[PDB]
């Protein structure tokens, strides 16, 4: 069970570090920067999709399996990658994406053609309505209807994301056998596992019900677009046929779990998955369920993470396990998301990492998260996801649900790009990410903020989180310590203690930019503590009162 003792830097290649000066980031890039990697003291990489692709939705849309996108490479360039991270005493994870293909995979441009073509259930086709409309109302994740119409054999085709995006028909044990032999193909040369892309979607329900509606919105996207009814059974089957036959670790990308689904993947007697992303956590900063979507913000509430965080913690705590995320490429940076990014940048990155990383799971650092990557000021023009161009036509400009200025505003907060503009490595042109033109601009903000000063600084973020890391190696309790929330209603502080083996963890973290206190329950006042980390230079060690300066966090152990 390495995975549970690991820390996964992710790598969002395109983003990461451009060789060969094209502009977009290459896998002899991510070769030259692993001893980087190394260093920070991360020992598993997810490097996201690589795969030949389209990129429409930057890799997500796949079109051959076995081969790797030009711009990153050719096999032989990954081969060497999975050779480099294992002699650096590294595991690599890949993106597994098989709740769909591109439309320019084989499979698909075959499916299309007749009714009789042998690819033809691979995909989900189903006939219009009787007056030529989609076969229900569900919606795509990027807006719209989730059918679109093949005027050539007279059907419609299911499409949970673009319609470049068409869903596999995981019924037909023809797609099953076929994903199972991509898994094996790139196990079998060295991939110690998988992150699995919305997992949670392969299961359709095949009756295909329409949603309720109360007239808000055209077309829906609800519970029936995961947890389908047979996805714990492909899952089983997926373990038994695969993922049992090699050392491997698996993360799922739990698109619609709440805590009870995430036992049903984590629980080890399940012979599942090893954990799961959910998406919870992500969730408190929107409405519920409004027609906007995401795009409906809501401020940062911190109670509402310390419930949703403590939920997930007590709820796999002796059973699964949890994944520690609050960054990808698919979240903006959350010291500007949810925190200060100016004046207190350092402390706030820092206080969110003490948080996360003090939580009983497997952490996961996305890249530029250990420097205090943040949010670009680029106008709306300057975006590349088309997740963000379909919504800005269907709300603003269509369905008039959203204003130009409270679209732009939300996009400025939670655009995916936030995420995704290059890894900042130095303050040369374009931060050092290429010597050519970079496939989208760096942040304007690189100067102040990249690896070079990091490493020159002992107060930055990057030494901040290797201790974090090191700290994990060095104290059993931080892997496999128990939770229990303290001081649960306090509105600025996130407080709680691990327990393992007579031994006690405190953590304490001011998130706010306002003075706080902690004051240690009855039970902790006569607890000796040893301070291993803190992310301001005064130091005492009577953690049974703290006055807390902005953005304060400190974690002690038991003595
Ligand atoms: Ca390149």
């Amino acid at each position: 069970e390495w995975w549970k003792e690991a820390v996964v830097y992710q790598i969002y290649p395109r983003s990461f570090y451009d060789a060969n000066g094209d502009g977009f980031g290459d896998l002899q890039g991510v070769i030259q920067k692993l001893d980087y990697i190394k260093n920070l003291g991360a020992d598993v990489i997810w490097l996201s999709p690589v795969f030949d692709s389209p990129q429409d939705d930057n890799g997500y849309d796949i079109s051959d399996y076995k081969n790797m996108y030009e711009k990153f490479g050719t096999n032989e360039d990954m081969f060497q990658l999975i050779d480099e991270v294992h002699k650096r005493g590294m595991k690599i994870v890949m993106d597994l994406v098989v709740n769909h293909t591109s439309d320019e995979h084989a499979w698909f441009a075959e499916s299309r053609k007749s009714k009789d073509n042998p690819y033809r259930d691979y995909y989900l086709w189903k006939d219009p309505k009787p007056d030529g409309s989609e076969p229900n109302n569900w919606g795509s994740i990027f807006s719209g209807s989730a059918w679109t119409y093949d005027e050539g054999t007279g059907q419609y085709y299911l499409h949970y994301f673009s319609k470049k995006q068409p869903d596999l028909n995981w019924e037909n044990e023809a797609v099953r056998r076929e994903v199972y032999d991509v898994m094996r193909f790139w196990m079998d040369r060295g991939v110690d596992g998988w992150r699995m892309d919305v997992i949670g979607s392969i299961s359709k329900y095949t009756d295909f019900p329409d949603y309720e509606t109360d007239h808000s919105r055209s077309y829906i996207v609800g519970r029936y677009h995961s947890n389908g009814p047979r996805l714990h059974e492909f899952i089983q089957e997926m373990n038994r046929e695969v993922l049992s036959h090699y050392d491997c670790m698996t993360v799922g990308e739990a698109n619609g779990s709440d805590i009870e689904e995430a036992k049903k993947y984590t629980d080890a007697s399940r012979q599942e998955l090893n954990m799961i992303f959910t998406f919870e956590h992500m969730d408190i900063d929107k409405e519920q369920n409004s027609p906007n979507g995401k795009w409906q913000i809501k401020p940062f509430d911190l109670i509402a993470l310390k419930k949703t965080m403590t939920r997930w913690q007590t709820g796999l705590m002796n059973v699964g396990w949890n994944t520690l995320y609050f960054e990808n490429h698919d979240q903006p940076r959350v010291i500007s998301r949810w925190g200060n990014d100016r004046k207190l940048r350092k402390e706030c990155a820092k206080a969110f990492a003490t948080v996360l990383h003090g939580m009983k799971g497997t952490p996961f650092i996305y890249q530029g998260e250990e420097i205090g990557m943040v949010n670009s000021d680029m106008p709306l023009e300057m975006y590349d996801d088309l997740e963000i161009k379909n919504a800005y036509r269907e709300l603003v400009v269509e369905n008039k649900t959203m204003s130009e200025k409270e679209f732009v505003k939300a996009v400025m907060i939670k655009g995916r790009d936030h995420a995704r503009t290059p890894m900042q490595w130095d303050a040369g042109k374009h931060a050092g990410f290429t010597a050519g033109d970079p496939w989208i601009p760096v942040n304007s903000r690189y100067q102040d903020i990249n690896v070079k000063e990091s490493l020159e600084d002992q107060d930055s973020i990057f030494f901040y989180y290797q201790k974090l890391i090191q700290l994990r190696k060095q104290y059993k309790i931080m892997i496999y310590g128990d939770y229990q929330l303290l001081q649960e209603n306090d509105p600025q502080v996130f407080s709680y203690l691990r327990e393992y083996r007579g031994e006690k963890l405190l953590v304490v973290v001011n998130l706010s930019e306002e003075k706080a206190l902690f004051e240690a329950p009855p039970e902790l006042i006569h607890e000796r503590w040893k301070v291993l980390i803190r992310n301001y230079p005064q130091e005492r060690a009577d953690l049974k009162s703290i006055s807390l300066k902005p953005y304060e966090a400190v974690m002690g152990i038991s003595i």
